[PDB]
RNA sequence: GGGAUGCGUAGGAUAGGUGGGAGCCUGUGAACCCCCGCCUCCGGGUGGGGGGGAGGCGCCGGUGAAAUACCACCCUUCCC
Protein backbone atom coordinates (compact mmCIF):
# COMPACT_ATOMS: atom_id res chain seq x y z
CA UNK A 1 0.00 0.00 0.00
CA UNK A 2 2.95 2.35 0.45
CA UNK A 3 5.04 3.03 -2.67
CA UNK A 4 7.51 0.33 -1.63
CA UNK A 5 7.64 -2.77 0.56
CA UNK A 6 9.25 -3.17 3.96
CA UNK A 7 12.22 -5.01 2.40
CA UNK A 8 13.06 -2.09 0.14
CA UNK A 9 12.39 0.61 2.77
CA UNK A 10 14.94 -1.15 5.01
CA UNK A 11 17.59 -0.90 2.28
CA UNK A 12 16.99 2.80 1.61
CA UNK A 13 18.15 3.71 5.12
CA UNK A 14 21.54 2.14 4.33
CA UNK A 15 22.50 4.74 1.72
CA UNK A 16 23.35 8.44 1.97
CA UNK A 17 21.77 10.40 -0.94
CA UNK A 18 24.13 13.33 -0.35
CA UNK A 19 27.29 11.24 -0.47
CA UNK A 20 29.21 10.44 -3.64
CA UNK A 21 30.84 7.10 -2.88
CA UNK A 22 34.14 5.75 -4.09
CA UNK A 23 34.06 2.64 -6.25
CA UNK A 24 35.63 0.67 -3.40
CA UNK A 25 32.92 1.87 -0.98
CA UNK A 26 30.12 0.98 -3.38
CA UNK A 27 31.69 -2.43 -4.07
CA UNK A 28 31.67 -3.17 -0.32
CA UNK A 29 28.20 -1.75 0.38
CA UNK A 30 26.58 -3.65 -2.47
CA UNK A 31 26.17 -6.88 -0.43
CA UNK A 32 24.03 -4.86 2.03
CA UNK A 33 21.72 -3.63 -0.73
CA UNK A 34 20.91 -7.10 -2.03
CA UNK A 35 18.12 -8.80 -0.13
CA UNK A 36 16.02 -10.27 -2.91
CA UNK A 37 15.50 -14.03 -2.99
CA UNK A 38 18.09 -14.64 -5.71
CA UNK A 39 21.58 -13.55 -6.57
CA UNK A 40 21.07 -9.96 -7.67
CA UNK A 41 22.86 -8.43 -10.64
CA UNK A 42 25.04 -5.36 -9.96
CA UNK A 43 24.44 -2.51 -12.39
CA UNK A 44 26.29 0.65 -13.39
CA UNK A 45 24.33 3.66 -14.67
CA UNK A 46 25.78 6.74 -16.31
CA UNK A 47 24.14 9.98 -17.48
CA UNK A 48 26.30 11.00 -20.46
CA UNK A 49 27.41 14.40 -21.73
CA UNK A 50 26.31 13.65 -25.30
CA UNK A 51 23.55 14.71 -27.66
CA UNK A 52 21.75 11.40 -28.18
CA UNK A 53 20.00 12.85 -31.24
CA UNK A 54 23.13 12.72 -33.40
CA UNK A 55 24.78 9.57 -34.71
CA UNK A 56 28.33 10.85 -34.23
CA UNK A 57 27.67 11.19 -30.47
CA UNK A 58 26.32 7.68 -29.99
CA UNK A 59 28.18 5.58 -27.45
CA UNK A 60 28.34 1.95 -28.44
CA UNK A 61 30.93 -0.65 -27.55
CA UNK A 62 31.78 -3.89 -25.79
CA UNK A 63 33.94 -4.86 -22.90
CA UNK A 64 35.22 -8.06 -21.43
CA UNK A 65 34.50 -7.88 -17.70
CA UNK A 66 37.60 -9.07 -15.82
CA UNK A 67 35.57 -11.40 -13.59
CA UNK A 68 32.56 -11.96 -15.82
CA UNK A 69 28.80 -11.58 -15.38
CA UNK A 70 28.31 -14.28 -12.77
CA UNK A 71 25.53 -16.07 -14.64
CA UNK A 72 24.95 -18.70 -17.31
CA UNK A 73 24.55 -17.35 -20.81
CA UNK A 74 22.60 -19.52 -23.24
CA UNK A 75 24.28 -18.97 -26.59
CA UNK A 76 22.65 -19.90 -29.89
CA UNK A 77 25.23 -20.24 -32.67
CA UNK A 78 24.29 -20.19 -36.37
CA UNK A 79 26.93 -21.74 -38.62
CA UNK A 80 27.73 -23.97 -41.59
CA UNK A 81 30.32 -26.62 -42.48
CA UNK A 82 33.12 -27.55 -40.07
CA UNK A 83 32.13 -24.56 -37.92
CA UNK A 84 28.96 -26.30 -36.73
CA UNK A 85 31.11 -28.87 -34.94
CA UNK A 86 33.39 -26.05 -33.75
CA UNK A 87 30.41 -24.24 -32.19
CA UNK A 88 29.16 -27.49 -30.65
CA UNK A 89 32.48 -28.50 -29.08
CA UNK A 90 33.03 -24.92 -27.84
CA UNK A 91 29.87 -25.37 -25.79
CA UNK A 92 27.20 -23.28 -27.50
CA UNK A 93 23.84 -24.24 -26.01
CA UNK A 94 22.24 -24.49 -29.44
CA UNK A 95 23.90 -24.90 -32.84
CA UNK A 96 21.87 -24.88 -36.05
CA UNK A 97 21.65 -23.71 -39.65
CA UNK A 98 18.70 -23.06 -41.96
CA UNK A 99 16.23 -24.87 -39.74
CA UNK A 100 17.17 -23.04 -36.54
CA UNK A 101 16.67 -19.78 -38.44
CA UNK A 102 13.18 -21.04 -39.20
CA UNK A 103 12.59 -21.91 -35.55
CA UNK A 104 13.53 -18.41 -34.31
CA UNK A 105 11.36 -16.96 -37.09
CA UNK A 106 8.30 -18.65 -35.53
CA UNK A 107 8.89 -17.11 -32.12
CA UNK A 108 11.41 -19.31 -30.28
CA UNK A 109 13.29 -17.03 -27.89
CA UNK A 110 14.80 -19.19 -25.16
CA UNK A 111 18.39 -18.00 -25.38
CA UNK A 112 20.44 -15.05 -24.13
CA UNK A 113 22.78 -14.32 -27.07
CA UNK A 114 23.01 -15.09 -30.78
CA UNK A 115 26.30 -15.52 -32.64
CA UNK A 116 26.98 -16.43 -36.26
CA UNK A 117 29.61 -17.04 -38.92
CA UNK A 118 29.81 -14.48 -41.74
CA UNK A 119 28.83 -17.01 -44.42
CA UNK A 120 25.37 -17.41 -42.81
CA UNK A 121 24.79 -13.74 -41.93
CA UNK A 122 23.24 -12.98 -45.31
CA UNK A 123 20.35 -15.32 -44.54
CA UNK A 124 20.27 -14.29 -40.87
CA UNK A 125 20.03 -10.61 -41.77
CA UNK A 126 17.25 -10.88 -44.36
CA UNK A 127 15.09 -13.42 -42.50
CA UNK A 128 15.78 -12.66 -38.83
CA UNK A 129 16.66 -8.97 -39.05
CA UNK A 130 13.04 -8.03 -38.47
CA UNK A 131 12.60 -10.28 -35.44
CA UNK A 132 15.95 -9.98 -33.64
CA UNK A 133 16.73 -6.41 -34.72
CA UNK A 134 14.40 -4.44 -32.37
CA UNK A 135 15.61 -6.62 -29.48
CA UNK A 136 19.31 -6.12 -30.14
CA UNK A 137 19.90 -9.83 -30.66
CA UNK A 138 21.01 -9.65 -34.29
CA UNK A 139 24.61 -10.86 -34.59
CA UNK A 140 27.01 -8.22 -35.84
CA UNK A 141 30.83 -7.89 -36.14
CA UNK A 142 30.62 -4.64 -34.13
CA UNK A 143 29.49 -6.53 -31.01
CA UNK A 144 32.01 -9.35 -31.53
CA UNK A 145 29.13 -11.71 -32.22
CA UNK A 146 30.11 -12.48 -35.85
CA UNK A 147 33.23 -14.28 -37.08
CA UNK A 148 34.74 -17.53 -38.30
CA UNK A 149 36.42 -17.96 -34.93
CA UNK A 150 32.99 -18.96 -33.73
CA UNK A 151 34.52 -21.10 -30.96
CA UNK A 152 36.42 -18.17 -29.52
CA UNK A 153 33.35 -15.91 -29.79
CA UNK A 154 31.14 -18.36 -27.89
CA UNK A 155 33.71 -18.59 -25.07
CA UNK A 156 34.08 -14.78 -24.90
CA UNK A 157 30.35 -14.24 -24.56
CA UNK A 158 30.02 -16.97 -21.88
CA UNK A 159 32.89 -15.19 -20.12
CA UNK A 160 30.87 -11.97 -19.88
CA UNK A 161 31.77 -9.91 -22.89
CA UNK A 162 28.97 -7.34 -22.62
CA UNK A 163 27.74 -4.76 -25.08
CA UNK A 164 26.68 -1.25 -24.06
CA UNK A 165 24.73 1.34 -26.00
CA UNK A 166 23.35 4.68 -24.76
CA UNK A 167 19.58 5.05 -24.83
CA UNK A 168 17.74 7.81 -26.69
CA UNK A 169 17.61 9.95 -23.55
CA UNK A 170 21.39 10.08 -23.20
CA UNK A 171 21.78 7.53 -20.38
CA UNK A 172 23.74 4.27 -20.44
CA UNK A 173 23.46 1.08 -18.34
CA UNK A 174 25.20 -2.27 -17.93
CA UNK A 175 25.31 -5.39 -15.75
CA UNK A 176 28.75 -5.81 -14.11
CA UNK A 177 28.48 -8.91 -11.94
CA UNK A 178 26.56 -10.33 -9.00
CA UNK A 179 26.12 -9.01 -5.46
CA UNK A 180 27.55 -12.29 -4.15
CA UNK A 181 30.88 -11.37 -5.80
CA UNK A 182 33.89 -10.50 -3.67
CA UNK A 183 33.95 -6.67 -3.39
CA UNK A 184 37.39 -6.33 -5.00
CA UNK A 185 36.14 -8.32 -8.00
CA UNK A 186 33.10 -6.06 -8.29
CA UNK A 187 35.36 -3.02 -8.17
CA UNK A 188 37.58 -4.46 -10.96
CA UNK A 189 34.48 -5.01 -13.09
CA UNK A 190 33.04 -1.54 -12.43
CA UNK A 191 36.33 0.18 -13.28
CA UNK A 192 36.67 -1.88 -16.43
CA UNK A 193 33.21 -0.90 -17.63
CA UNK A 194 33.91 2.77 -16.86
CA UNK A 195 37.24 2.48 -18.68
CA UNK A 196 35.53 1.07 -21.78
CA UNK A 197 32.81 3.65 -21.58
CA UNK A 198 35.29 6.53 -21.40
CA UNK A 199 37.26 5.07 -24.33
CA UNK A 200 34.09 5.52 -26.38
CA UNK A 201 33.56 9.20 -25.55
CA UNK A 202 32.51 10.95 -28.77
CA UNK A 203 35.11 13.35 -30.21
CA UNK A 204 32.64 16.23 -30.41
CA UNK A 205 30.82 15.62 -27.12
CA UNK A 206 30.32 18.81 -25.09
CA UNK A 207 31.25 19.24 -21.42
CA UNK A 208 31.69 16.58 -18.76
CA UNK A 209 31.27 13.10 -20.24
CA UNK A 210 30.14 11.23 -17.13
CA UNK A 211 27.60 13.69 -15.73
CA UNK A 212 26.58 11.17 -13.06
CA UNK A 213 27.44 7.57 -12.30
CA UNK A 214 25.49 5.16 -10.05
CA UNK A 215 25.81 1.60 -8.79
CA UNK A 216 22.75 -0.44 -7.84
CA UNK A 217 21.44 -3.98 -7.42
CA UNK A 218 18.53 -5.60 -9.33
CA UNK A 219 15.90 -4.82 -6.66
CA UNK A 220 17.76 -2.42 -4.37
CA UNK A 221 18.43 1.33 -4.06
CA UNK A 222 21.34 3.18 -5.68
CA UNK A 223 24.56 4.87 -4.66
CA UNK A 224 26.11 7.67 -6.64
CA UNK A 225 29.81 7.11 -7.29
CA UNK A 226 33.00 8.84 -8.24
CA UNK A 227 33.91 7.20 -11.57
CA UNK A 228 37.50 8.28 -11.05
CA UNK A 229 38.14 6.37 -7.83
C1' G B 1 13.90 21.55 -3.13
C1' G B 2 8.89 19.00 -3.39
C1' G B 3 4.96 17.01 -6.45
C1' A B 4 2.53 15.61 -10.90
C1' U B 5 2.67 13.84 -16.46
C1' G B 6 3.66 9.63 -20.41
C1' C B 7 -3.19 6.11 -23.64
C1' G B 8 -2.52 5.46 -32.20
C1' U B 9 -4.17 0.32 -33.58
C1' A B 10 -4.14 -4.80 -31.41
C1' G B 11 -3.94 -6.26 -26.25
C1' G B 12 -6.56 -7.47 -19.12
C1' A B 13 -5.64 -1.91 -20.61
C1' U B 14 -3.42 4.58 -20.06
C1' A B 15 2.76 0.19 -22.92
C1' G B 16 7.54 7.65 -22.40
C1' G B 17 13.20 5.55 -23.01
C1' U B 18 16.88 2.14 -21.87
C1' G B 19 19.31 -1.31 -18.45
C1' G B 20 18.51 -4.81 -14.54
C1' G B 21 14.86 -8.79 -13.72
C1' A B 22 12.40 -14.31 -12.08
C1' G B 23 10.49 -13.21 -8.87
C1' C B 24 7.54 -9.14 -5.92
C1' C B 25 3.88 -7.42 -2.22
C1' U B 26 0.89 -8.72 2.01
C1' G B 27 -1.83 -8.92 10.14
C1' U B 28 4.58 -4.00 9.65
C1' G B 29 -3.12 -5.29 6.79
C1' A B 30 -4.20 -8.62 0.29
C1' A B 31 -8.89 -8.23 -2.41
C1' C B 32 -12.79 -4.99 -2.00
C1' C B 33 -15.93 -0.61 -0.49
C1' C B 34 -16.09 4.71 0.45
C1' C B 35 -14.23 10.16 0.71
C1' C B 36 -11.03 14.07 -1.08
C1' G B 37 -7.25 16.64 -4.17
C1' C B 38 -4.71 16.51 -8.78
C1' C B 39 -4.47 14.69 -13.86
C1' U B 40 -7.46 12.96 -18.02
C1' C B 41 -7.15 10.69 -24.25
C1' C B 42 -13.54 10.51 -20.17
C1' G B 43 -11.15 4.60 -20.59
C1' G B 44 -9.57 5.72 -16.40
C1' G B 45 -4.81 7.40 -13.96
C1' U B 46 -2.36 9.17 -9.69
C1' G B 47 -1.69 10.84 -4.49
C1' G B 48 -3.61 10.97 0.38
C1' G B 49 -7.43 9.66 3.97
C1' G B 50 -11.82 6.51 6.33
C1' G B 51 -13.17 1.25 6.59
C1' G B 52 -12.13 -3.80 5.55
C1' G B 53 -9.75 -8.65 7.31
C1' A B 54 -6.68 -12.77 3.41
C1' G B 55 -5.11 -12.80 -0.34
C1' G B 56 -2.86 -9.72 -4.63
C1' C B 57 0.89 -8.91 -8.61
C1' G B 58 4.70 -10.90 -12.12
C1' C B 59 6.65 -15.06 -14.95
C1' C B 60 4.59 -18.69 -19.00
C1' G B 61 0.63 -18.18 -22.80
C1' G B 62 -1.95 -14.54 -25.61
C1' U B 63 -1.88 -9.50 -28.41
C1' G B 64 1.75 -6.39 -30.21
C1' A B 65 6.95 -3.09 -33.53
C1' A B 66 7.66 -3.20 -28.22
C1' A B 67 5.13 -6.71 -22.30
C1' U B 68 3.63 -5.68 -18.29
C1' A B 69 5.68 -7.27 -11.16
C1' C B 70 9.76 -5.19 -8.93
C1' C B 71 14.30 -2.02 -9.19
C1' A B 72 17.96 1.82 -11.52
C1' C B 73 19.49 5.86 -14.28
C1' C B 74 17.06 9.10 -17.48
C1' C B 75 13.75 12.06 -21.04
C1' U B 76 8.91 14.83 -22.32
C1' U B 77 5.04 18.16 -20.82
C1' C B 78 3.71 20.60 -16.16
C1' C B 79 2.41 22.14 -11.07
C1' C B 80 3.62 24.25 -5.91
O1 LIG C 1 15.20 -11.82 -22.05
C1 LIG C 1 15.44 -13.21 -21.84
C2 LIG C 1 15.77 -13.49 -20.38
O2 LIG C 1 15.51 -12.32 -19.61
C3 LIG C 1 14.55 -12.59 -18.59
C4 LIG C 1 14.89 -11.85 -17.30
O3 LIG C 1 16.29 -11.89 -17.11
O4 LIG C 1 13.22 -12.27 -18.99
C5 LIG C 1 13.02 -10.94 -19.43
O5 LIG C 1 12.86 -10.88 -20.85
C6 LIG C 1 11.74 -11.62 -21.31
C7 LIG C 1 11.76 -11.70 -22.83
O6 LIG C 1 10.96 -10.66 -23.35
C8 LIG C 1 10.48 -10.95 -20.76
O7 LIG C 1 9.29 -11.51 -21.26
C9 LIG C 1 10.52 -11.08 -19.24
O8 LIG C 1 9.38 -10.49 -18.66
C10 LIG C 1 11.78 -10.37 -18.74
O9 LIG C 1 11.89 -10.52 -17.34
C11 LIG C 1 14.62 -14.10 -18.37
O10 LIG C 1 13.39 -14.58 -17.87
C12 LIG C 1 14.93 -14.60 -19.76
O11 LIG C 1 15.63 -15.83 -19.72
Amino acid sequence: MPKHGKRYRALLEKVDPNKIYTIDEAAHLVKELATAKFDETVEVHAKLGIDPRRSDQNVRGTVSLPHGLGKQVRVLAIAKGEKIKEAEEAGADYVGGEEIIQKILDGWMDFDAVVATPDVMGAVGSKLGRILGPRGLLPNPKAGTVGFNIGEIIREIKAGRIEFRNDKTGAIHAPVGKASFPPEKLADNIRAFIRALEAHKPEGAKGTFLRSVYVTTTLGPSVRINPHS
